[PDB]
Formats: structure tokens, sequence, C-alpha cells
């Protein structure tokens, strides 16, 4: 038993001066920190830092560095005093083969540069034809942000042509405004964008523009519906793709010789060489497969065996582990066979947002991954020949990746810089030295130094109730969870406080994670609520068996799990979690769930919270809803996951139910909230709307985030205290 | 003193059963009526009246009529029992002149057809270049729902030309879907369609289609902006015009002779001739001219001397008066003189809405005119030659006309059918009766009979408390001023009820009427709410005097009126009235004021509910806007009467607005939703939100009306159960 504690109500004014506050508090828990991070050998005894970061005083963005002192870094072979690094200061590439060579996408067209004058360019007809830009649906969903490809070797570029025609149109704006430009935008069961792949050939200055002939992915992929990956093999001879089906349950590997371009005829056992366009791998899920980074050609041994080799991803029951994949052809070009040679152990995943660096004169791939637990990743490497492998960050502590398709700064021979965090700690950059040993493959690491920018105030140093990181099992599946929970400022073990269960729940994201990302919540805590965050099945790097279970049951499973979850904390937590004071808060998928919960489990959830919900699948893009609803589109399916199948089972009582969505969400569309109002207005269901005119998925504006923040908490106050 | 009552609270799903059955119980409250009344003389012993209803048994409309037993009413001359007249069953006009001759408009082109063939249509080449459909700021503000007329003499055709290419584009529809075609919508400050008038010409099958010369309106009217009405003149020979300003301020009528068309050139005191076409009349005020249906040309009675006399509105400090206004020419065509004979006391005011009829064979014009209260409609007869005035309707019972443009279903010789209502009472369709006397002018009636439609139910015997219509004088202005209220189902003297102000406040619009339209409002009445009507200054049908106090002031005047009306009522009511319990509800220019009360008196009303609010008169259109509030367009007189500059003094509590707009509303724009809501949000303000993405500017769909309904009757008692 415990004792119910005060829950202390306040005025709205209140609560916008709380969210206010908060804002200038919060960023006072940050420093500056740069935005990329990258190292160099200008010379062969000196290695250089370099990172952006603002100019202090400013906002202005400049790009900084520091010499990193290798003579005495090599001596911090042990844990001593780390040594400082001061930075100081002072959709485009330069071709690795020529430094006068510079390529670039402008305006949406792929323009080439020799010393500051334009030589080349691309043009189109349409505003709806475009080239050097991912497809929107690749960007945003198959997540590959680059059209731009140039081989190390040589003169000559790779691009990707992008045909929009037709794509259905989306229209944005406010009505009784005048019309804008219309949004070309997939839905699930309607037609994408059409892709093929070109080249730039630049011979002496005279460039040469040069499509793939159209059937070359096609014949070998019957299937294909996307180029989910590009570029250059080695020596810039052949150029490869990975492409996928429609549900993207295929996926296929193909590596493209120059021959199988329409050139101009001015420029044109018993095991074979690259006779042609031939799948090197090919990969069949029963659900789905998804994309990453892991993706690297290695130079051939052997010219007169010139053995198809690279680093790829293998998806598994358990875990996405990096291979080595090998193929050898026929005399005629075909494959005869694929080796599939595991470089890691199936339990853990790679981070498939990260890129990879491998090493030729070693045979070492460095790469991220799950080693040392499921919320946390770690910097690895591994000897591909040998499988051998090695841990190079310490456990407990985790990699912090700053963008999407991600790189290590890593310098081979003498280590890496990279930020790392934890749950207890700020995101920090940090440089490992390597060090190498007489008859080893693998190096270790040692932490030798931090690096800050110049000109900047130093750390905070911060004081709060770090989060409970708790794992459990599932009492029904024997699965293993994760889950988090936030302490409520002035804390009470024998009183219970009130509960704010924040989901999300999707899949692709993973919300339980050994980060300092928790900080925003922070402002809830100092309201007197506890925070908990539950991960479930179809969250994030886990393995394809624990993400499956939501295919063609969104809204069925990971409900359930949010649901048991949280029970289960309440026992382990001793009791001071009030099961009838409940919350549920989410937005995009979690605005979804937090729908599904409270339709679904009306005497556990008071109130929800869903602000940018999705209510029908079939009004969300092609490239998410089908990979996980299944194509052809099935109306019973889809059906069944829809929230206009729940809107029936929505609360009958006021103040139960808030819906909060931007009117210029791209993202989710407005149009899934007008769906979902108009059935509760049919089924005579109350709702409270909050929309932000001149917003878009989240809510940026600094005021209008703080109006945000308030309501949602007023509305929880008034949700509980009853 | 008085005691509080006890108000009764209830849930949202019982507010939702109460609104459902409700509206079905509303519709038991009146019978299947008819939607046009008019007779004829089918021969010269016979009347027969004919109107439009629904077939017994379905929503099927069709021709029913009756004849009338002349004889029979000829005899009923005293206060008699009344006779039953049962009506049975069994875009486009028939040229008078020509009874196989029809022209009509088809997909916005006027088409003329002969015996089922069409001869002769207009084309273009455009959308938005429209033939015979009146200007869409025409037909909605200045109230032209016709572009087709017929010569009664001859087969001659006048039509509307419009050019809606430089109108500004609306958008409406959902976001993320589909664009759909732009709405033409001129706004404030903004350019208008442009119109011009066109012919054509019948000869003997032979169709001419010809323009107006382009100067002959312009040339005489400098101020040229809109054409508010247009006919033929008298035996089809000449065209006449109303013609206004941009600000209305400035209206003039002019008559244009055959000879001003351009024409093929096959076809084309000393007081004179219509030489060329000239100003027959023109008018000026220092605030507005509103438009009117009470234009009417007279027969010439000489021909040597074709004296310009025609039946028209003049605008008087107080009322708006008919007058025989007449003119004369120079020899050479323009006007040395004009009249302006008043048939009429500047009193009261002429219905503006409602067209008149007018005999030549004794110089009588009927028409409807505020003759026994600023109230009520009576049909009241003049002779234009004399002034001589009489009211042929009793006082306290009102006219009712089922339609703008409306026209009396008048027989010169026998009298009139009409639908005629009163506070107390249903409107009811009867027939009155002429009586003549030797050596007398005006004529006299008798209620001889009522008419109903066969095959339906007759009238429902209603039972409730008669609205109190109440009259009183401001304290402030010594103006006249008229409100009403409806007592709470089960009243007791010496107790005290929440109020439930409703208002609207614009000009154009009369709420405090003596007709049965009150008894929507039956169902705020049994849940124990007071609801009060107030009219004020600003307010239809009082004169300019009254009207011209919101010149450029919209919003500063108007709401101080209803403020005092309140008070004065709940003196006036014995102290039956709560003013610590005050909610105030409105729609469209209500729910203007309805922010701009709770904004400006927070110590008054408790809350608003505010539906269909106009924001921002920037984003509103043109004819509207600019007549009250001017023109060029000043932002500080726009800024002052915007809502933008009271979103500061709107109530930091939450439960005190309440926003209630629809998404599809092409009379008041969603756009001036996001601009309120929006600020709310800057300025920190809390409001509750609904929306109706299927719905315009009203709330139409049974079950969207019913949910309306529940929640603006869930947010009152909890507004002011405090």
């Amino acid at each position: 038993e415990n004792e119910p504690a005060r829950f202390e109500t306040r005025s709205f004014s209140q609560l916008i001066d709380h969210a206010r506050s908060w804002k200038t508090e919060v960023r006072g828990m940050t420093t500056q920190g740069f935005t990329k991070i990258s190292l160099m050998r200008a010379e062969k005894d000196r290695l250089n830092m370099y990172a952006i970061s603002s100019v202090p005083g400013t906002n202005t963005q400049s790009i900084f560095s520091v010499t990193i002192p290798l003579e005495l870094v090599e001596k911090a072979q042990v844990a001593d005093r780390k040594f400082e690094l001061k930075l100081k200061s002072g959709s485009a590439k330069v071709c690795p083969a020529d430094s006068s060579l510079l390529a670039y996408v402008l305006n949406k067209q792929v323009y080439i540069e020799k010393n500051g004058k334009i030589i080349h360019r691309t043009s189109s007809n349409s505003k709806h034809i475009t080239n050097g830009v991912p497809s929107y649906i690749v960007q945003e969903e198959l997540e590959r942000f680059e059209g731009i490809w140039w081989s190390e070797s040589k003169t000559r570029l790779l691009y990707e042509h992008v045909n929009e025609e037709k794509v259905a149109e989306s229209q944005f704006g406010v009505n009784g405004d005048p019309p804008v430009a219309p949004m070309k935008y997939p839905r699930a069961g309607t037609k994408n964008a059409y892709s093929t792949l070109r080249m730039v050939i630049l011979e002496n200055g005279k460039a040469y523009d040069v499509p793939l002939k159209d059937e070359v992915i096609y014949k070998h992929c019957p299937f294909y519906e996307y180029i989910t990956r590009a570029g250059f093999f080695s020596d810039g001879t052949t150029v490869w793709v990975q492409v996928m089906s429609r549900d993207q349950a295929q996926c296929s590997l193909l590596l493209i010789p120059y021959t199988d371009f329409l050139l101009p005829e001015e420029l044109g056992p018993p095991r074979g060489k690259l006779r042609g366009t031939v799948q090197i791998h090919k990969a069949r899920n029963d659900y789905w497969i998804n994309t990453h980074n892991a993706i690297y050609p290695l130079k051939i041994t052997d010219e007169e065996h010139p053995m198809y080799e690279f680093i790829y991803c293998l998806e598994k029951p358990n875990g996405s582990c990096l291979a080595l994949i090998s193929a050898e052809l026929d005399q005629n070009g075909y494959c005869r066979h694929t080796e599939e040679k595991l470089l890691m152990a199936e339990n853990f995943s790679i981070n498939k947002s990260m890129g990879i660096v491998v090493d030729e004169v070693r045979e070492l791939v460095y790469y991220v991954a799950n080693e040392s637990h499921p919320t946390e990743w770690n910097i690895c490497v591994s000897h591909y020949r040998t499988g051998q492998h090695a841990q190079l960050t310490e456990s407990g502590i985790c990699f912090k990746s700053e963008r999407a398709n991600g790189k290590l700064a890593l310098d081979l021979d003498h280590g890496f810089a990279c930020y790392m965090t934890s749950v207890g700690s700020p995101a920090e950059c940090r440089f490992y030295s390597f060090r190498w040993k007489e008859n080893e493959v693998l190096p270790s690491t040692v932490y030798a130094a931090n690096i800050t920018v110049s000109g900047h105030p130093g750390q905070p140093d911060l004081h709060f109730d770090s989060p409970e990181m708790i794992e459990f099992q599932s009492k029904k599946t024997g699965l293993m969870h994760y889950a988090m929970i936030l302490r409520p400022s002035n804390f009470d073990p024998y009183k219970k406080y009130p509960v704010f269960h924040y989901v999300y729940g999707g899949p692709g994201i993973q919300i339980v994670h050994n980060d300092f990302s928790w900080i925003q919540y922070i402002r809830f805590c100092r309201l007197g609520y506890v925070v908990v965050f539950i991960d479930n099945r179809g969250s994030a790097h886990r393995g394809i068996e624990f993400e499956r279970h939501i295919h063609k049951k969104m809204g069925t499973v990971e409900v359930e799990d949010q649901v048991e979850g949280l029970q289960m904390l309440a026992e382990r937590t001793g009791g001071f979690m009030d099961m009838s004071r409940v919350v549920v808060h989410g937005w995009s998928y979690g605005g979804y769930m937090a729908l599904q919960m409270i339709a679904k489990h009306p005497n556990i959830y008071r109130a929800a919270i869903a602000g940018g919900a999705v209510s029908d699948w079939r009004l969300y893009d092609t490239a998410y809803t089908e990979r996980y609803m299944g194509y052809p589109l099935e109306e019973h399916v889809y059906g069944a996951s829809s929230i206009t199948g729940l809107v029936e089972k929505l609360p009958d009582e006021p103040n139960r139910l808030m819906l909060v969505h931007g009117l210029m969400d791209e993202n989710v569309h407005f149009a899934h909230l007008t769906h979902l109002v108009d059935e509760c207005i049919k089924k005579g269901k109350w709702h409270e709307l909050v929309i932000f005119p001149n917003e878009r998925h989240g809510v940026r504006n600094n005021d209008a985030s703080i109006y945000l923040d308030a309501r949602m908490m007023y509305f929880a106050q008034q949700a509980i205290q009853g």
C-alpha cells in the first residue's frame, strides 16, 4: 500500500511560464557542439581534426580545426589524465581523382564545374523531373540523401534520374488563401516516382551524358520498384546498385559494367569475369528487408580471378549482421554461387543508419553495433577474412551519431574522434587512440583526449535523478524488453504519483536508449509526474523476428506490450505509480497508439494525447505503409489497423481525448485528422483539438512550443485530478 | 433580490440525446409548406393559385394548384368563418411576347430555344468568363440572382457578361488531398470581376449577339464599379441599369437606348426625348447606399412628352422610401431636373429584399414595408400620383418572404395570397380579397381564406411560453431598441437563471422580429437557459442614420448596445436573469462580436462561443467590407476593427473561449480562424476549437448539427457552473 501524493494543480498561465522558463534552462544543460567530425592526415606525421561549429557569440557556421599532438597522444596508453584539444575557426563534392573538378546539385539539377566554370549541366522541362536528388520516398523512408557520386580513380560521375509525373498530388495551405504549388506524395496503393541512373563521362573537359540501358536492372530484377543504394565499384570501372521490391520483401545487389550504359558508338572451376550486369547477392524475407548503409565494394585481389567481394548486411531472426559476401560467376556471367560469410554473432544488430569504414592494407572493417547491449551502440572492428572480432569502446557508454547516413571520423592507423553519450551524461566528443601489437590482427584503443570548441562556455555541472534503466521479461512472450523511468523532482518512495506514459511504438525507432535525450522530459518531472518509456515488438534494432510481429497487424500487438510493460513496472517500482491516474501521450505513430490504447483500454488510461496521429494507413505513404501492411493493398487489413474502427470505442466522457496537429504537416497529413474528427462527430465522441496553422510535423516556433507544452500539461491535470 | 435557480448539469452523452430528440420534435412543430406562391387569371371569371410543394410521402417537388371560388370569396366581406382551399398536384423563362421562345442559363452560359431547339447560345473560352449569371460578389452581397431578362413586347433578350480573370484565388479542400479548382473570391482592397451587358436580338429566328458600347455606363458614371440592377424599360425599347461606386456611397440610374449598343451596321419648356444614354437619377450618401429591388419603369403617358417616370427608392436618415422619381431632359438629352416625390412617410422602411407590383390602369403600387412596427412587415398600397397611402394587412401580423428578391402573389383586381406569421404563431398562407368602392382610389381587404396543400398533415397544436417582445430606449443615445426573451421551460419569477445571449449585430440583418423563427431556441430553454436577443445600431431596416454608426467602426459601437440592452432587460425582467452566469454566442458576424464582447467585457461575459467568426476584415470580401470600412483601404481603420488587437484582452482562464468553424466555409474562410488561433498561440491564450471538415458556413448534416449543439451546450454548462 502507498499514500496518494498530493498533486499540485495550477493555472494555464502558470503552465505557460513553466514551459517558458524551462526552455531557457534546458538549453543551459548543453554547450555548443559540432555537427560534423572528420580527421585527415595533412602530413605523414600530423593528424588534423576538423568539425563544423558556430562562431562564438553568433549562430554563423564555419569550419574549425585542431592539430592532434600524436607524439603525446601515443603516450597515453594508461588511464592517465586526459588531454583537451581546443578547436579553432579557420550538396557538393570534389572528385578524389581530380582536385580541380567539382560536382553538385543546384536547384535539383546536376552540375559539373572546373576551376569555377560550369562545363556540364543536366536539364529538365518540368519541376517534376529531377536529377541528382533522391526521390522523395527514397529520401524520406529509404534514407538516401544523395544522388551524386564520383569515381575514386577517374573523372567520371554517376547520378540519379527521377520522374514524379504520375505521383499523386497533395495540396497544402490555408483555406481561403491563394493556391500554391502541390506537393508530390505517393500513397499506399498508388504509383511512385520512376527512377534510373545516368553517367557523365569527362574526357579532357569533354562531357558526355549517358543513360543506363532501361532494362539493365529490370531484366535481373523482375520485382524492381526502388533503387535503395548506389555507387561506384573499385577502380571506378563499374557501378553497383541495390534494389528492392515494392513491399521490400525482396532485395538484390547487382553489379553493372560500363558496357550496359547506352553509350554512343564513339565511346564503345571454370569461373569467369563481369561479362555483363549480374546479381551478386539476393535476399528474401517473409516480412521485410530493412535498408542500411553497410555496403562497401572490396578491391579485387586477383585480376585474373576478380572474386566478387564486398561488405554487406544480412538480416537474421536475431540481429542484423555484417557479412563478407562474395560470389562466383560462370564464364557466361551469371552467378554460380554466393557464400554469405558472417563477421559477427547473430545476437546483435549493426547500426543501419551508419556507414562503415573499411581497410584494405589490413582486412579490417569498423562499424557501429549493439555489441554490449540492445540499448547501446558501440564501435567495433572485425577482420573480414577471419571473423575475428573486437569492441573498441567501453561497455555502458553509447556512441552517438549526429546524422542519418553518418560516418565514423576514423583514421585507420591512429584512432578516431566521436561523440559518446550515456544515460547519466551529456554527449562529449572524445579521441580514442589506437595501439598496435606484433603478431596481432585487431587494434586496441585507449581514451586519450577530449575535443571542445574554443571561444565557448565549458560544460555545466548538472544535477538530476538519473533515469532508472529497466530490463524485464514479458509474461506472455518471454521476450526481453527495456523501459525507463524518469523520477519526479521531489520523490517519496512511499507515495504514489500520476503516470505519464510516453509512447511511440512504431518501427524504425527506439525510445529506450542509453543517451541524454531524456532531458527534455524533466519539465514533466518537475510537475510531479512519473514519465515512463517502454519499447515493444516492432521496435528497432532487435532483428526481424522481433519486428515482424506487427506485420499486417499494426495497432494490435505493440499496444499490448505497452500495457503489460506499464503494469510490470508498477510492480517493480514498489507501487509508487498510480494506476488510477494514467495519461498516455505520443506523436506521429505514437499519436496513433495513444488513440489505440485509450480505445482499447479505457480502464487503464484516463486520457490520451495524440499528436500528429495517423488515423488511416491508406492516407499515408507507399514505402512505409506497404512494407508493414503488405501489397497489394488489402481492404480488411488496412481497415483493421485504422483508427476508424476504434472511434466507437473512444471515451464518451469529455477531457479524455486530445488531438494535436499541425496544419502544414507534410509527413502525417491534416487529412488524417479531418478523417478522425469527422468520425468523432458522427459517433458523438468528445475531443479537444489543438491546431498549429504555421507548424509542420513537429512544433518548432519557440512560442508555439511553449503553448503546446502548456496545453498538454494543463489537460493532463484535468484528466488525472478527479 | 432573487434565489439562484438550481442549474441542472448533465453529461455530454445526454446533451447528444437532447439535441437528437429535439430535432425530431422541432420538425413536428411545422407542416409541409410551399416555396413559391403565384396567382394567374386563366379566364376572366377564374383565378387560379399555383405553388411548389413536395408530393405527399416523398420529397419530390411538383407544381400544385387550386381554383379560387371567387364569388364565394367576394361575399366574405365580414369576419366570417374562413374558407380552406386545398392545393392539388398537377433559371429559365418564357418570353412574355412569344410563348414559343425560351431562354435559360445552362452551365453558366445563355441559351435561346424555340420549340425545343437551340437557335442561339453564348460561349466562352474559359470557366472564368461567364454569361447570364451575376458575378459572385453581386449575387452574394448585392443580391442579384439573375442575369437574364426578356422584353415584354418583343422577341429581344438582355443578359450579363462577367470577367473573373483578375479576381484573387481561394483554395478549398483538405491538406494532403489532391488539389481542386480554386474559387474566385474578391477581397477588400483587391480587384473584382468586370461586368458589361449584352443583347440577343431575335428576328424571325435570326439571332444577333450585340455588346453594349464600352463607355456607355462609364462615361455617365465615372465612379462605376458594379451593375447592381438591370432590366428592360417599357415597350422593350430601352434598357436601364442601376450602378454603384466601389464603396457604394454613390448610386446612379441610367437609361440606355438601343442605339448605344454596338450593333451590326445593318441595325445601327424646351424638353426633349431619350437622345442617348443618360442618368435619370443620382444619389449620394456620406456612408452608403443600400441595394433594393424597388425599381420599376412606368409606362409613358405622352409619347410626345415621354416623361421619365419610375418607382424607385430613396434612402433617408430615417427609413427607406418609395418615391416616384421622374426627370426631364434637355433637347440634347441630358437631365435638366429630377423631382424625388415621396410616396410614404420617412419614419419607416420598405422591404428592400422584396420587389414591387405596379398597376397602370390605376396608379397603384403594392409593396412590403414597416408601416405598423419596426419588427413587422406589412403589405401596403399607395397611389403614385397622389401619395395617398393605405395598409392592406393587419397590424401585429408579419408578412413573410420565402426568398430574397421575392414577389407578391398579387392579382390587381381580386386580391393576393401570401404567408403571414407572428411571434405567437407559425406561418400560414392566406388569401386577402380586395374590396373596391365608388369614388375611391385605394382598395381595402378582407381575410377570406387559407391555403393548405392536400395529402399532408394539418397544423399541430403547439404549446409554449410566447416570447416576450420588448421595446426599450437606450440610456446613452435615446434610440429605441427591440429585444426578445425566450422563457425557460419551467419558470420561477423569483428565481434567477443563467443567461444565454445570442448576438449577430451585423448590418443587413434583423434578429428581433415578429415571426416564428425563435422556435429553434426552445432547445436551450428546455435546459434552463434564458435566451435573449437584442438588436443594435448598424442593424437593418431602420434607416441610414441608425446604420451609419458602424461606419469605419465595426466592433466598437454595436458591442456596447448589446451590453447595455442586456443590463436593461435584467432590470425590466425583475432580476430573474443572473449576471454572474452569462454566455454569449453568435455566428459569422455574431462570432466576431462574441469575441469582441468577452475581450472588452470579461466581467460581464463568463464565456463566449464564436462560430464562423471574422477575425480580419482584410480577408473578407470587397462589396461587404468596403461599404462599411471605406475605400481606399486604411490600415489603421481595418486594424482597429480586427480581432487581432483584441487577442491580448481575451480571457486567460480556460473554458472561457470557444471557436467553431467549418473547414469548407466559402463565406468566412478558414483563414480567419487560422489567423485567430495563431494569435492566441503567440499570446498564450486558451481556446477550445471545434472543426467540421465537411461543413460549410453553417452545419447542415443532421448528425453534425446534433454534435455541434451538444458541444455548445456542454461548454456553456462548464462556463456558468462555477
